[PDB]
């Protein structure tokens, strides 16, 4: 089996990306940020304390002839970001793209945080990670990608994001029209249960590329790009007026600049992020003060290839025996 499902940024500036997803029967259509950072499929559902919902779409177990109360199970996360949400647990159909997994848990949150319930656009997420860092209790369930895996013709996903426009994840294959050149595979780690790997080093703009390892996350989910404050400063070094800010919480920099490219390092293969993936926007309604796309990993403890970084590839998340991350130019 196989699935293809395309993938909107839900706004501007690409800040994250959702998907449709139908769970249940008939189905529920929900429009979930699929995330490679995290384990946890959750939705707003009936159950959600209803001044927390704000336009969300909620799944309603109780119209689903196929879900059933997984008896006992809770489950509470608490993201990078500060936002966290809690709940109960159902097992339902859940299908992406036309690959259909039976049996899946949704996590059907009873709270969500102040972030959630302000963001219209996301329905809940549909985590990608390892399922190792899945919260349920006292029963840890599956991610969607695992219970598929068995049924995929490759067991593999890929992400294939845009910028300012849809892209696509697909599930089981790997679309040999959608990316330029080779794909260069890396090895991963699971022992933090996401997909960790090295980068080989950087480049910012024209500059010669620095061969250094860089230890971080591929994580669909993040929206930005954290690495070492040494990195992340020789890069706003480039960028006349930039500085870091701590009132606004990053680097920022003049929004008439015009930014310079980041290139990353997958073995002997480079990555090349466009300058103005790196843009934003006004760090609020009006300002000539813009929020840069890269930004210190000091504060995180891990760094992270986000979104900024993943969308400039055609990214493989092979799940294989032993896993790998493919990246190819686009
Ligand atoms: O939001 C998280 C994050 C935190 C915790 C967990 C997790 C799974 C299960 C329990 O906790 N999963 C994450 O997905 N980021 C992304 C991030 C962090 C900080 C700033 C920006 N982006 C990853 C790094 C851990």
């Amino acid at each position: 089996s196989t699935g293809s499902a395309t993938t909107t940024p839900i706004d501007s500036l690409d800040d994250a990306y959702i998907t449709p997803v139908q769970i249940g029967t008939p189905a529920q259509t929900l429009n979930l940020d699929f995330d490679t950072g995290s384990s946890d499929l959750w939705v707003f559902s009936s159950e959600t304390t209803a001044s927390e919902v704000d336009g969300q779409t909620i799944y309603t177990p109780s119209k689903s002839t196929t879900a059933k109360l997984l008896s006992g199970a809770t489950w509470s996360i608490s993201y990078g970001d500060g936002s966290s949400s809690s709940g109960d647990v159902y097992t339902d159909t859940v299908s992406v793209g036309g690959l259909t997994v039976t049996g899946q848990a949704v996590e059907s949150a009873k709270k969500v945080s102040s972030s959630f319930t302000e963001d219209s656009t996301i329905d809940g997420l549909l985590g990608l990670a390892f399922s190792t860092l899945n919260t349920v209790s006292p029963t840890q369930q599956k991610t969607f990608f695992d219970n598929a895996k068995a049924s995929l013709d490759s067991p593999v996903f890929t992400a294939d994001l845009g910028y300012h426009a849809p892209g696509t994840y697909n599930f089981g294959f790997i679309d040999t029209t959608a990316y330029t050149g080779s794909i260069t595979y890396t090895a991963v780690s699971t022992k933090q249960g996401f997909w960790e790997w090295t980068s080989t080093g950087y480049a910012v703009g024209s500059g010669t590329f620095k061969s250094t390892s860089i230890d971080g996350i591929a994580d669909t989910g993040t929206t930005l790009l954290y690495l070492p404050a040494t990195v992340v400063s020789a890069y706003w070094a480039q960028v006349s007026g930039a500085k870091s800010s701590s009132s606004v919480g990053g680097y920022v920099f003049p929004c008439s600049a015009t930014l310079p490219s980041f290139t990353f390092g997958v073995g002997s293969a480079r990555i090349v992020i466009p300058g103005d993936y790196i843009d934003f926007g006004p760090i609020s309604t009006g300002s000539s003060s813009c929020f840069g796309g890269i930004q210190s990993s000091a504060g995180i403890g891990i760094n992270i290839f986000g979104d900024v970084a993943l969308k400039a590839a055609f990214v493989v998340f092979n799940g294989a025996t032993t896993p790998t991350l493919g990246f190819a130019s686009k």
